[PDB]
């Protein structure tokens, strides 16, 4: 009950701690306090940190390798065929490990190798088949024990699946009360791809973006009616709705706070309320296209619709 299935049979656990803007300290103190799934990124710049932070708890006998659920991601500047091994190699280097165990594309669209944020004049037309045959042979040799995807939008993920060997086994999309993802559950669901969410307090995104998820009127009327705080009915929400939750803390109170979730549950009276909240995607992903130097000309075409 505290898992959810990948199709290659792996337990991938319901909470995973997210990662953007951790630093070592915060890390360590999740893996102690029970996190076993940690979510990772080149792009973070946080890595070889984390690395440092496995090394240690592994070496004292903290946690066995096998315990945790490692996940990382190919960063746009690096999907070329050529690129896509290096890439991973540069990441198990930095957390010291020998294979992660879900290896995503970040994102559909592609950037210039030299290039590491993206900006318009860097965007490249993709190639997700050339990038998918990479990622299958990093599956095949075990460096990568699930492989997946980040940010494709229903189409993209359809498009996929109908040229892909290796059926993706996560879809990693933004989630939350906010940002439902209804359509899209459903078709992970019918092909046996985990839909895990991102962002499920409502991202880091400035000017206090999450309040939109933290404070929204349901998730406060659902809290306070279980005796709950509204993070925890956002992650709670999460996990009833199917998918699993990445949520980031910086603070060991709000760290331990967010894995209670599994000992109580929203009602369907009080679940059922939440069909009724206003739908906002918080990242947009402006950066990935551009009218005149994009592949995708606009937000629209990147995400299919799906914003
Ligand atoms: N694949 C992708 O393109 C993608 C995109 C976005 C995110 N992600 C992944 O998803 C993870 C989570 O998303 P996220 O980092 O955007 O943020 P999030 O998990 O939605 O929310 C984090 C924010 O909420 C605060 N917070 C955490 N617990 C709280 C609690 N119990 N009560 C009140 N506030 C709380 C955090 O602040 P403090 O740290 O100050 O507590 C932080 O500002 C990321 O770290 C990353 O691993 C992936």
């Amino acid at each position: 009950i505290r898992f959810f299935e990948l199709n290659t049979g792996a337990k991938l656990p319901c909470v995973g701690l997210g990662t953007y803007a951790m630093v070592a300290t915060a890390i360590e103190q999740a893996i102690k306090i029970g996190y076993r799934h940690i979510d990772c990124a080149s792009i973070y710049g946080n890595e070889k940190e984390i690395g440092g932070v496995l090394k240690k708890l592994i070496g004292d006998g903290f946690v066995k390798r096998e315990e945790l659920f490692i996940t990382s991601k190919l960063w746009s500047n690096d999907h070329l065929p050529e690129d896509v091994p290096k890439a991973l190699e540069k990441t198990l280097q930095d957390l010291q490990i020998d294979y992660v165990d879900l290896y995503l594309i970040h994102w559909p669209a592609s950037l210039k190798k030299e290039s590491l944020m993206p900006t318009p004049e860097m965007l490249t037309k993709p190639d997700i088949t050339s990038t998918w045959k990479a990622m299958e042979a990093l599956y095949d040799s075990g460096k990568a024990r699930a492989i997946g995807v980040s940010n494709f939008s229903s189409k993209k993920l359809t498009d996929l699946l109908n040229v892909a060997r290796v059926t993706p086994a996560v879809n990693q999309v933004e989630c939350h009360p906010v940002w439902q993802q209804q359509g899209l559950h459903e078709l992970c669901k019918s092909k046996g791809v985990h839909l895990s969410g991102y962002s499920p307090l409502g991202s880091q995104s400035k000017g206090e973006v999450r309040l939109k998820v933290l404070q929204n009127p349901i998730v406060t009327e659902v809290a306070e009616k279980l005796g709950k705080t509204t993070a925890q009915v956002a992650l709670r929400w999460g996990l009833q709705t199917g998918h699993s939750v990445l949520p980031k803390s910086s603070s060991g109170a709000r760290l331990k706070e967010n894995l209670d979730v599994f000992d109580w549950s929203i009602p369907e009276d009080l679940f059922t309320k939440f069909s009724n909240i206003p739908q906002e995607k918080f990242c947009r992903a402006t950066e990935f296209a551009h009218e005149t130097h994009g592949f995708y000309k606009t937000i629209e075409e990147l995400w299919d619709g799906e914003i």
